[PDB]
């Protein structure tokens, strides 16, 4: 069948009872966010910021907090901080090129002709398109994240739920120590995108559209991979048109359309209108609808450096970077999946990644030898028109510019420490994620001689229409244990330094913990903010801050994803002065993925985190530094 997965438990069975995202104590968020304040402050700013602490737990955040909780319990049916955070994602008018839209690339096919363009291309997108059918046909698996997969991750748990009713389902994989997640947001990402509108963008949804939109040398193509009974089209057929597709010798445009999609919102939002006034509504309506973009590259992959270059944001005219994803098939047959970031937390995005990555390469659609079905492709595949006046023409070529000098700062680089991993640091006794966050704060204590903000993400998808918590691993014990290794190493035992490293650990593993329960305060705070805003009030002199607006400009942003689907991601700084590190702890290596702009060298960085995880791995292993 068009199925990649056959679920006894429907997808959804869990999602009516899911428990509701907490709101912290107010008391506890104060602290929490003086206690990631400690680090990073003088004793001056500190005292500065504990006042402004007071003031605000004691006046207009104690009123803020009470009408939080009063609005929170009028909104059962969804979380505090859902609206409020795809307000802020969606009302941002930055380019989302760099800026928030990241990649994950895809390990190759372990068959080595199956890494064909042709072929893969072919395989990825017949497996996205079984992984639409299993969605809505409610075969896809719950997502659920299980303490003990033994005993709930079972036939025969499976075979009991299933019976439960979704208003109480939840609570019977709660008593077995299973937590379903939220997946409210998995159906956006087909058939989506998201629409510049002045002040604040749109999130835009057509089930009923059966084609794919396809992207070669900036040129747009869409034909139908559901037929009209709502089947998959025979991938030979599909096979057929996509090598139609790379068949097309057509230059690129002189003026490719894709780069308006990298511009300022304002500014790509006066640019479509006058799409639309040009008559272009129905074109736009083909590219917004489609079930999803496959981009064909017509070069195969250098290094890691070009490939992470192309993945994150390639040279403007071969992405539609407002689609809810891009699946990207290079000549080599390299693959990766960009995503828009405002449509979800991106959970969804990897589960989708893991069974397309297993799918396309145990149950590949078609082979390297499959012959492409005799079709007329012509007829089936249109070739989509812009009516392109002089100032749209205009438009592109400043959108070009704009594009061309940004990425132009933007350097990326990577490193494999390989003397060990995983299974090294839980012997250890070590939260190897600790460990990772640990090196980055060392490293940059070496290259800049500072402590600051940095990030984590934790799902928060536990709850209902949970979203992201921020986890905050610049601690009291990492910038003590960067400051020992870093500023005087000799003047430590091994037995010292050892410990300091567990407590860095156990703190960060609380933080963990924490953030997953809702019980971070960078949430909290942000809504407060948000409701203050939104009921016309004067900004509290809490947010007016220095060291508010420090602690969220994050210079050190990290991510991570632990997939064998996965063979390395990549993001921009958040900010200018920033890094955007992408990691992973393997089994026996780490690997990371640094990018930086102008005013920060990653490649130094990453020199300086080969030397930390290298005096890390030392002091654990008993050696002196």
């Amino acid at each position: 069948d068009d199925y990649l997965q056959h679920s006894i438990v429907p997808t959804m069975h869990y999602q009516d009872s899911l428990p509701r995202l907490p709101i912290p104590k107010l008391e506890d968020t104060m602290k929490r966010y003086l206690n990631a304040q400690k680090p990073l402050l003088d004793d001056s700013q500190f005292r500065r910021t504990e006042a402004l602490c007071k003031n605000f737990e004691t006046g207009v955040g104690k009123e803020l907090h009470a009408h939080l909780l009063a609005q929170d319990k009028q909104n059962k049916h969804t979380s505090y901080i859902s609206g409020p955070w795809f307000d802020m994602y969606l009302t941002a008018r930055d380019s989302i090129v760099l800026n928030f839209n990241p990649f994950m690339a895809f390990n190759p096919d372990p068959k080595s002709e199956y890494n064909d363009q042709l072929t893969r291309a072919t395989n990825l997108t017949v497996s996205a398109v079984r992984f639409l059918k299993t969605l809505q046909a409610g075969l896809l698996e719950p997502e659920v994240f299980h303490l003990n997969p033994s005993k709930s991750d079972t036939d025969a748990f499976k075979r009991l739920i299933r019976f439960v009713p979704p208003s109480l389902s939840w609570y019977g994989a709660y008593l077995v120590n299973a937590y379903p997640l939220d997946m409210s947001q998995y159906f956006r990402l087909f058939n989506s995108t998201r629409i510049p509108r002045p002040n604040r963008d749109e999130l835009f949804t057509d089930t009923k559209a059966r084609h794919l939109l396809v992207l070669r040398k900036g040129h747009f193509y869409v034909f139908d991979v559901l037929d009209q009974d709502g089947n998959i089209v025979n991938p030979l057929e599909i096979q057929a048109h996509l090598k139609y597709i790379l068949s097309d010798s057509s230059p690129v445009p002189e003026f490719p359309v894709a780069y308006l999609t990298s511009e300022n919102r304002d500014v790509w939002a006066e640019l479509r209108q006058k799409l639309i006034f040009d008559g272009n509504e129905e074109t736009l309506k083909k590219v917004d609808s489609a079930v999803f973009c496959l981009c064909l590259d017509d070069f195969p992959m250098k290094d890691l450096i070009h490939l992470s270059h192309t993945m994150l944001h390639g040279d403007g005219t071969n992405r539609w970077f407002d689609k809810s994803f891009n699946l990207i098939v290079a000549e080599d047959g390299t693959a990766a999946v960009h995503f828009e970031h405002s449509w979800g937390d991106g959970v969804a995005v990897l589960r989708f990644f893991n069974e397309v990555f297993r799918d396309s390469t145990q149950t590949p659609a078609i082979t390297p030898q499959s012959q492409p079905a005799a079709t007329n492709s012509s007829a089936s595949v249109e070739t989509l028109s812009f009516n392109l006046s002089g100032a749209l023409k205009a438009g592109i070529t400043a959108a070009k510019e704009k594009f061309d000098t940004t990425v132009k700062t933007l350097s990326i680089d990577s490193i494999q420490f390989q003397r060990g991993g995983k299974e090294f640091l839980k012997k250890k006794q070590l939260s190897p994620d600790a460990v990772a966050q640990l090196a980055f704060q060392m490293a940059f204590l070496r290259q800049y001689g500072q402590t600051v903000a940095t990030y984590e993400s934790c799902s928060t998808a536990a709850f209902k229409h949970g979203r992201t918590e921020t986890i905050r691993p610049a601690s009291i014990f990492t910038k003590r244990c960067s400051e020992a290794f870093v500023r005087d190493p000799s003047k430590h035992s091994v037995g010292e330094l050892q410990h300091m490293m567990a407590e860095c650990s156990k703190y960060h593993g609380q933080l963990t913990k924490e953030a997953a329960m809702g019980q971070g305060f960078d949430r909290h705070l942000y809504a407060l903010r948000y409701l203050a805003t939104a009921r016309g009030l004067n900004l509290p002199e809490l947010y007016l801050d220095p060291a508010y607006q420090q602690m969220n400009h994050n210079i050190l942003s990290t991510s991570t994803l632990n997939s064998p689907a996965v063979s390395l991601g990549g993001f921009a700084p958040v900010v200018p002065d920033g890094f955007g590190i992408a990691y992973a702890v393997h089994d026996d290596w780490i690997g990371c993925n640094v990018s930086s702009y102008s005013g920060r060298n990653a490649r130094e960085f990453l020199h300086c985190v080969q030397k930390c995880l290298e005096d890390i791995f030392d002091a654990l292993e008993g050696k002196a530094i």
